[PDB]
């Protein structure tokens, strides 16, 4: 039907140094699957896995999935064998059985929640150091305050802004 | 009516080295506004801004607002020009148009939530290092435990409290 | 009735260098209390304190409680005087009145929530450094990526996996 998607994929991955399975009809088969999965669930859900029909919960199995590279590295193929390793293509690598590396649902949920908290921390802290203010010190009385710029005049001794200095530490 | 509040303000700010607008009637005008805003919303909501009639959401525009000092520094006046800069009062500073520095509602909410998380972290950690316990080491068997004081006797070898030592590291 | 529990306790604590009150009948009294509290609430709630009949909220007063050791250290006895200090048993230590060290309900709740946040941080961060990936660098073009192992081939220059190196810093 559409061979268009097969070929544009083959070129997309070859540029980046990955490889599709060299057997053509088995691969185009998987392509049909991916297409159908896109029609049915609205994302490219791994063609050889049960989709949960919820994108958020499947982000790890949208093709290419999070298991592809480790699986290529250990077994010479991704779980469906859509992709095969640079080693298999040539010789060595001996394309072989691939266990399911994806963790079970409960485990995945824990991992996500942990990545959520971790991202929130990093966000909050990055956003933080962005709004922090430098500390200014009056050179007459030593008054300290925290502002982008030193105040017009020291509320203590009245020295002008230009007589403050950035303070450390 | 009440000029009482005008004058007590003028003295309150002059002590700290800020200045009210030298035009008297324009300033007392703003004072009336602030008073009314206090009657209407129960806080001194910036007289030249739309109040949301919720204190929590307006903490940034209670007068004096969070934009006053940066605005004095850049434009020689706060957004309403209740306050004018030390430079304008004398010469230079050329009192000039002030854009609205306050971010729009969505932005403000994000910023607040980020300051909330940041404060929770800092709180939780400060509260944390306060309850942490030192580590005590039996000098006979090396048993380690974490308590304000070493135990009456080592549960391992039975050496008395006075034969423990603070441990590092 | 059951003296079984009295004696197994006396041996359990003596091994660890704690001591029960040497008056036998006052102690076995407290034992009966602890038993009853176990029948009534399903945990060994301090026999001389009001139980809230909720384990989660009483974790600090399950016997032995969190106040036992500090109380032994300062007063020579736990709050009920189930336990007496190594000093009292012999001489010195002068067993004496013990105030209630447990903080009031509101305080306890705050402390717990703070320990919760602190534990979540530590968990999230520990779980974090466990999933972080090393950074690999192509030795031909300097391409950087973060994975357990370097890719089959550099998506940039095509150098094979074995021509990458662990990168710092
Ligand atoms: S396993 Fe192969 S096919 Fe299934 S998603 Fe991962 S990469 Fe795409
Ligand atoms: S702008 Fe001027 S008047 Fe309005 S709140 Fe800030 S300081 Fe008070
Ligand atoms: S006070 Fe004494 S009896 Fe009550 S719980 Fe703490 S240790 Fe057990
Ligand atoms: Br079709
Ligand atoms: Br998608
Ligand atoms: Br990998
Ligand atoms: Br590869
Ligand atoms: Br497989
Ligand atoms: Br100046
Ligand atoms: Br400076
Ligand atoms: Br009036
Ligand atoms: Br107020
Ligand atoms: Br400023
Ligand atoms: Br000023
Ligand atoms: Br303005
Ligand atoms: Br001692
Ligand atoms: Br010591
Ligand atoms: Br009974
Ligand atoms: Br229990
Ligand atoms: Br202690
Ligand atoms: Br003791
Ligand atoms: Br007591
Ligand atoms: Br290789
Ligand atoms: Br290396
Ligand atoms: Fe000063
Ligand atoms: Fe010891
Ligand atoms: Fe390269
Ligand atoms: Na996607
Ligand atoms: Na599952
Ligand atoms: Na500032
Ligand atoms: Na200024
Ligand atoms: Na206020
Ligand atoms: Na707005
Ligand atoms: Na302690
Ligand atoms: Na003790
Ligand atoms: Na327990
Ligand atoms: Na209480
Ligand atoms: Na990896
Ligand atoms: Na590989």
């Amino acid at each position: 039907e559409v061979d268009k998607v097969y070929r544009r994929l083959n070129q997309e991955v070859e540029k980046s140094g990955y490889h599709l399975n060299p057997d053509v009809e088995f691969t185009k088969e998987l392509v049909r699957g991916l297409l159908a999965n896109e029609r049915r669930y609205g994302y490219w859900s791994c063609p050889c896995r049960l989709s949960a029909d919820n994108k958020e919960e499947d982000l790890d199995i949208i093709c290419p999935c999070y298991y592809r590279d480790p699986d290529l590295n250990d077994y010479g193929a991704c779980y469906c064998a859509l992709y095969v390793s640079d080693e298999v293509i040539r010789g060595e690598k001996e394309v072989e059985s691939i266990p399911e590396r994806r963790p079970p649902r409960e485990k995945r949920e824990a991992i996500r929640a942990e990545e959520a908290s971790r991202a929130e921390m990093m966000e909050t802290m990055e956003f933080t150091g962005k709004l922090s203010k430098p500390v200014w010190r009056c050179k007459v009385c030593g008054y300290l305050c925290a502002m982008d710029e030193a105040p017009g005049v020291c509320p203590i001794c009245k020295a002008r802004k230009e007589r403050f200095e950035r303070f450390m530490h």
